[PDB]
């Protein structure tokens, strides 16, 4: 191959047959999120999903952003990261994925702020790192890690989901050029707002955002400030506040991934060492006060 290597991931294509929906998780424009239990047929297993499906398949335009975000999905394995379990086509495209129950991080910090301790923040921000570095290994921009993508299987495991704005660089390229459609501004690296480039370095920003918003137990940033002043303060030199439980140790990690210079960012395999030390002792780092379903088989054990 003259570039990229062949990607052989594989899609499942599910019958509709071989799952049940059981309550709504939530509801967009362009449609809704289900809780489910997959069975395959041949099986003895019952597999706890979601189930994202296109509202009305009379939108072309939408049906083709859902199969892009299936391709990606497909294409990833790694422990931090959710994958696609396969897709339906019946009438309304729907994407099937491991359930995630405790839902995402960011509902999750604001519901369990009085009690989430060091220890489990900064393991999210190792797992995370971890997740955002194998995306990069595997040559793939985010362009939206925030804590509303990061998702809960158990409070001591989380995953990286959301790929609708995911983009691929090919292996002569650093860098992606978008052309409109809404992104979220403050997440988002100052060349992604002024020149609409986006690098693994640009998802390093991301990261520092996410991480504040965890440390900030899920306060949103820059929060009453319009997103087009958002572009004239980051030049400024604005940044988001030190989070009160933060030592500077860990502030200006964060700090670091807000750097004009985007290679002068940490890289996220810098990220998962720092934080990992950090978590190893975590009250140094963070201050906070007070520190049938017989054949139910979590998809992690699921492995065709
Ligand atoms: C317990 O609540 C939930 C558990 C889930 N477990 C797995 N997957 C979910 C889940 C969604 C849930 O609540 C809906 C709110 O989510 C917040 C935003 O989500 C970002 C992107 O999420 C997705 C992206 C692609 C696909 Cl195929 C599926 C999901 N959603």
């Amino acid at each position: 191959t003259s570039g990229e290597a062949p990607n052989q991931a594989l899609l499942r294509i599910l019958k509709e047959t071989e799952f049940k929906k059981i309550k709504v998780l939530g509801s967009g424009a362009f449609g809704t999120v289900y809780k489910g239990l997959w069975i395959p047929e041949g099986e003895k297993v019952k597999i706890p999903v979601a189930i994202k499906e296109l509202r009305e398949a009379t939108s072309p335009k939408a049906n083709k952003e859902i199969l892009d975000e299936a391709y990606v999905m497909a294409s990833v394995d790694n422990p931090h990261v959710c994958r696609l379990l396969g897709i339906c086509l019946t009438s309304t495209v729907q994407l099937i994925t491991q359930l995630m129950p405790f839902g995402c991080l960011l509902d999750y910090v604001r519901e369990h702020k009085d009690n989430i301790g060091s220890q489990y923040l900064l393991n999210w921000c190792v797992q995370i790192a971890k997740g955002m570095n194998y995306l990069e290994d595997r040559r793939l921009v985010h362009r939206d890690l925030a804590a509303r993508n990061v998702l809960v299987k158990t409070p001591q495991h989380v995953k990286i989901t959301d790929f609708g704005l995911a983009k691929l660089l090919g292996a002569e390229e650093k860098e992606y050029h978008a052309e409109g459609g809404k992104v979220p501004i403050k997440w988002m690296a100052l060349e992604s707002i002024l020149h609409r480039i986006y690098t693994h370095q640009s998802d390093v920003w991301s990261y520092g955002v996410t991480v504040w918003e965890l440390m900030t137990f899920g306060s949103k940033p820059y929060d009453g400030i319009p997103a087009s002043e958002i572009s004239s303060i980051l030049e400024k030199g604005e940044r988001l506040p030190q989070p009160p439980i933060c030592t500077i140790d860990v502030y200006m990690i964060m700090v670091k991934c807000w750097m004009i210079d985007a290679d002068s960012r940490p890289k996220f395999r810098e990220l998962i060492i720092e934080f990992s030390k950090m978590a190893r002792d975590p009250q140094r780092y963070l201050v906070i006060q007070g520190d049938d379903m017989d054949d139910v088989v979590d998809a992690d054990e699921y492995l065709i």
